């Protein structure tokens, strides 16, 4: 029924408060109350013509999921649930949560996964990030100098996050037709 569909994966909540932040911002109209991976339906998720879609990073830079050491299920079981769906015509933007002090050669490597994953099936994915203000070594989230998607870090960079995802949400406001509030 909303424009912009809102999903995220998340084991100790970090990622789950950032789409809430993220949702604060916008209108019941133009976006959906964030909801856990784990929690939906393909038909529901397959509505959307327009997606913001946030992951942490986990194991060893992978999605979260059981097979990570998650709690419970989240990207890693749910993406096999619409495998086989088309999202051609579908705007989608990444966000993703990571720690790059203390894993400076996987950061936020889990944004990798999900750009390819919805890459590989017709998906418009905007949103990419400068990566020139974070401190890492490698990144399977990088290329040509930007992150996939924005990238956030609660564990080193916390007081960056407010400006990051003014900025950011501006970014993909033009794809979204979102309006940020003053
Ligand atoms: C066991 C474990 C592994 C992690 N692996 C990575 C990693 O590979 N790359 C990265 O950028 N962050 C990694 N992180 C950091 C988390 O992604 C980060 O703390 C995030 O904020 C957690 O999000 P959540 O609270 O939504 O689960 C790891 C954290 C833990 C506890």
């Amino acid at each position: 029924m909303a424009k912009i569909g809102l999903f995220f994966g998340s084991d100790t909540g970090t990622t789950r408060k950032i789409a809430k932040q993220i949702k604060d911002m916008f209108d019941d109209e133009v976006m959906a109350k964030p909801l856990n991976v784990n929690r939906a339906d393909v038909a529901d998720f397959m509505a959307y013509d327009f997606l913001i879609l946030g992951t942490p990073t986990l194991g060893d830079g992978q999605l979260p999921g059981l097979s990570a050491n998650a709690a419970s299920e989240s990207w890693e079981e749910f993406l096999p649930r619409i495998a086989d769906q088309d999202f051609s015509g579908k705007t989608i933007a990444l966000f993703g949560l990571g720690d790059q002090v203390t894993y400076p050669l996987e950061f936020v490597n889990a944004l990798f996964f999900l750009h390819e994953f919805f890459s590989d099936r017709g998906a418009n994915v905007v949103g990419r990030w400068p990566a020139k203000g974070y401190g890492f070594e490698d990144s399977l989230a990088v290329v040509e100098g930007e992150f996939l998607g924005l990238a956030l870090d609660q564990d080193n960079q916390a007081a960056l996050t407010p400006e990051r995802l003014k900025g950011w949400l501006s970014l993909i406001a033009a794809d979204f037709g979102l309006v940020l509030p003053a």
